[PDB]
RNA sequence: UUUCUAAUUUUUAUAUAUUGAAGUAAUAUGUAUUGAAUUGAAUAUUAAAAAUACAAAUUUAAUUUGUAAUUAAUAAAUCU
């Protein structure tokens, strides 16, 4: 949809550096090198791919110091950004947050060996919305008959 | 089929229902993203992201409303 996007884009403002060693040009090229490709899908199904509009330095990048151009009210400039251990739960997060298939979940859960102890939350969140997606599928049942893949699909 | 008689095979065989579950509630990533004149779970494709459960629909040019909310309902017990 068009409308709730934004038309002005504001610019990433560094306010302060997070260094005091400045990033020599030669190993910046060397580990950007290496962000060029993000993983995705998770499962055997890992689909090493390309990732568009690479920022060109990453130890500037966000680890600190710099400002995020989400600025909303008429005081609050790009906030800047506090250092890693200054934001609650990110190096949890960082266990946790990720595409999990239930496949590479339930051996975790049935061998009670879960990275994180919030693992067991990300599962239920996951298990109780695939049940209402059932919930939802029968509920609606209750009205008509519908059947899945019996209209025509594609062109 | 010698004749009188006796006899163990008979134009008599079992057939699918109880229940138009229709009240019980404002919301909150979210009108996701993309493709789109437009699309907000219900155009098209795309489908394993989430969290504080309800994306294979009806509905509307779009939404909101509004229907819907995974349940008691044991023919089996042969009938001779």
């Amino acid at each position: 949809k068009r409308s709730g996007k934004p038309s002005d884009l504001p610019d990433y403002k560094q306010v302060y550096l997070p260094y005091d060693t400045a990033p020599t040009k030669t190993e910046l090229d060397r580990e950007r090198r290496k962000f060029m490709h993000a993983y995705s899908g998770r499962m055997e199904h890992r689909k090493m791919v390309e990732v568009k509009d690479v920022p060109q330095n990453m130890y500037t990048y966000g680890k600190e110091g710099m400002s995020i151009p989400i600025s909303i009210f008429k005081d609050q400039a790009d906030p800047v950004i506090g250092p890693e251990w200054t934001y609650p739960g990110i190096f949890e997060n960082k266990i946790v947050a990720q595409h999990w298939y239930m496949e590479e979940l339930f051996d975790r859960e049935k061998s009670n060996t879960f990275e994180s102890p919030w693992q067991r939350q990300v599962l239920d969140n996951q298990v109780k919305r695939r049940l209402g997606k059932v919930a939802w599928r029968m509920s609606m049942l209750n009205i008509k008959t519908i059947d899945i893949f019996h209209k025509e699909r594609g062109a």
